């Protein structure tokens, strides 16, 4: 064709086109006001309509990156507000776009979105388009790698939540539990896409492919290797584009893939029926979240092709990519009770066993026991999960989170306290989510979600690097990342942080906060306790923190709260140092 922007506008439709352009620009330029981004969207949209009418018109030929990039580079106060991005604007494509992506900010530290039911219902009623658009903008700048089409889907949930609750009597009671739930899905979804983009960035397209082979094989065990390979190839390109900033392209290709999967759902999975009986946005989303299908009764025995066959070395040499891909496909569809990363470690061990064995005198005898090399790899994460769920079920989320904050602060005491607490708390929510599930679903859930949390830590560490041990675990191997982190002990070369009384001094500020914000304050103190006394046991730390909790409960119950904190605080601060030796 002649004009890409015209083609995108026509296939996607104006609503979704404007939505995706608003998202795209909000992510690149995280600090600009909403009303001003709206004007850039409208200008770009006007251009697209003009081109759609005459594709031969001047500039309609230009690439989407060129058109979007030229637009962002016209923004008022560019050099003052976005000093780093103005530099990018001196460059031509595709350099300019690479430069833009370097400077996306994964921790922009904007205000937390606290919902104001009455004021929001008021702004929703007068102008839904403006209100719904504002939601896209606020989430996108807060999550600069968020999946464009996914955010449009979640914008529709947000709209439905307000459509249900704003006519009702009690607005705040209808709405808050729904918004709190939507927010949990925003956090999860955001972390999932970021891991995909992080994998492209730090490990390449092969790693993303392999991850997707394993996962889609688990979900769609009925599908044959050609079908899984096809979907993976397509899905990889979708996410590559969404991660490279090609949001229109990302959306068009996502829709095509959804159509393909739904045309071939008898061949792919019996669970897709519900998903495929829906409009576009909802269809793609249901497929991405779809439950794993039942194991086929005709799954083939694998020992003959992958352990007993005497020409495996020739198969490995003559067709490395396809023989290994077939193995991962076959083993993954067979194991929905394994984590994706476990499956990837198992494939890596398979490859290594063949490398070793095929260079020796008698290869068949050597690789005969290849499947028995997987056994210890399965045991380690199963033990880790049984152990952590036992602890969670005994002590509950708060104490489990604390235990993890201690565990991780010891691994990396150079990391900032807000980061350690964020990560420890996220790691702790894995228990709440995964330990309740059917027992065969715990390992996949647990490890898959730990991967998301560890990627967050790694992403933060790229920006703010403090620890060579974290660097190594985050960059050496995507499959080995969780076991790498687990194997880290107390960093012995860390110099204990100097004591500062104010760090451990509480005040009546704390009493008025909601529960989770009080917890974060206490959990920050705990982190700092570990930094001061890194060799102190988790049992010593739990006791000391308990004594701080008791102190806070008492003085928040006091008639004179300030005097209580002032009399009692310093004694507790002094005594705490002696309890952590
Ligand atoms: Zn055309
Ligand atoms: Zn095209
Ligand atoms: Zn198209
Ligand atoms: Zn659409
Ligand atoms: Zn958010
Ligand atoms: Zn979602
Ligand atoms: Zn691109
Ligand atoms: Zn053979
Ligand atoms: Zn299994
Ligand atoms: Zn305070």
């Amino acid at each position: 064709h002649k004009s890409e922007i015209a083609h995108r506008f026509n296939d996607l439709g104006e609503k979704h086109f404007k939505g995706l352009v608003l998202v795209a620009f909000s992510q690149y330029l995280q600090q600009c006001p909403f009303e001003d981004h709206v004007k850039l969207v409208n200008e770009v949209t006007e251009f697209a309509k003009k081109c759609a009418a005459d594709e031969s018109a001047e500039n309609c030929d230009k690439s989407l990156h060129t058109l979007f990039g030229d637009k962002l580079c016209t923004v008022a106060t560019l050099r003052a507000t976005y000093g780093e991005l103005a530099d990018c604007c001196e460059k031509q494509e595709p350099e300019r776009n690479e430069c833009f992506l370097t400077h996306k900010d994964d921790h922009p530290n904007l205000p937390k979105l606290k919902p104001e039911p009455d004021a929001q219902c008021a702004a929703f009623q007068e102008d839904p388009d403006k209100f719904l658009g504002k939601y896209l903008y606020e989430v996108a700048r807060r999550h600069p790698y968020f999946y464009g089409p996914e955010l449009l889907f979640h914008a529709e949930e947000y709209k439905a939540d307000f459509t249900e609750c704003c006519p009702a009597d009690d607005k705040l009671a209808c709405l808050i539990p729904k918004l709190d739930a939507l927010k949990e899905r925003i956090l999860l979804s955001s972390a999932k896409e970021r891991l995909k983009c992080s994998s492209f960035q730090n490990f390449g397209e092969r790693a993303v492919k392999a991850w997707s082979v394993a996962r889609l094989s688990q979900k769609f065990p009925k599908a044959d290797f050609a079908e899984v390979s096809k979907i993976v190839t397509d899905l990889t390109k979708v996410h590559k584009e969404c991660c490279h900033g090609d949001l229109l392209e990302c959306a068009d290709d996502r829709a095509d893939l959804a159509k393909y999967i739904c045309e071939h759902q008898d061949s792919i999975s019996g669970k897709l029926k519900a998903c495929c009986d829906k409009p576009l946005l909802q269809k793609s989303h249901c497929i991405a979240e779809v439950k794993e299908d039942d194991l086929p009764s005709d799954l083939p025995a694998l020992a003959a092709d992958f352990a007993e066959d005497k020409e495996i070395c020739k198969h490995y040499k003559d067709a490395k990519d396809v023989f290994l891909g077939t193995f991962l496909y076959e083993y993954s569809r067979r194991h929905p009770d394994y984590s994706v990363s476990l499956l990837l470690r198992i494939a890596k061990t398979y490859e290594a066993t063949l490398e070793k064995c095929c260079a020796e005198a008698d290869p068949p005898a050597c690789y005969r026991t290849v499947f028995d090399q997987f056994t210890p790899l399965v045991e380690e994460p199963k033990s880790l999960v049984k152990k952590n769920c036992d602890l969670f079920e005994e002590v509950g989320e708060y104490d489990f989170q604390n235990a993890l904050i201690v565990r991780y602060t010891k691994k990396a005491p150079q990391v900032s306290t807000p980061t350690l607490v964020e990560i420890g708390r996220t790691l702790g929510k894995v228990g709440s989510r995964c330990c309740k599930l059917p027992e065969s679903e715990r390992l996949p859930c647990s490890e898959n979600h730990l991967a998301l949390a560890l990627n967050r830590l790694c992403v933060l560490h790229e920006k703010t690097p403090v620890s060579e041990k974290i660097t190594k675990c985050c960059t050496d191997s995507l499959a080995e990342r969780r076991p790498c982190f687990s194997a880290l002990e107390l960093d012995e070369g860390y110099v204990p942080k100097e004591f500062k009384a104010e760090t451990f001094t509480f005040h009546a500020d704390i009493c008025t906060l909601p529960e989770d914000e009080k917890q974060i304050k206490k959990q920050s103190a705990l982190a700092e306790l570990v930094k001061h006394k890194p060799k102190a046991t988790k049992e010593q730390l739990k006791t000391v923190l308990g004594n701080f909790s008791a102190f806070v409960a008492k003085c928040c119950g006091a008639e004179d709260k300030e005097a209580c904190f002032a009399e009692e605080g310093p004694k507790l601060v002094a005594s705490s140092q002696l309890a952590l030796a």
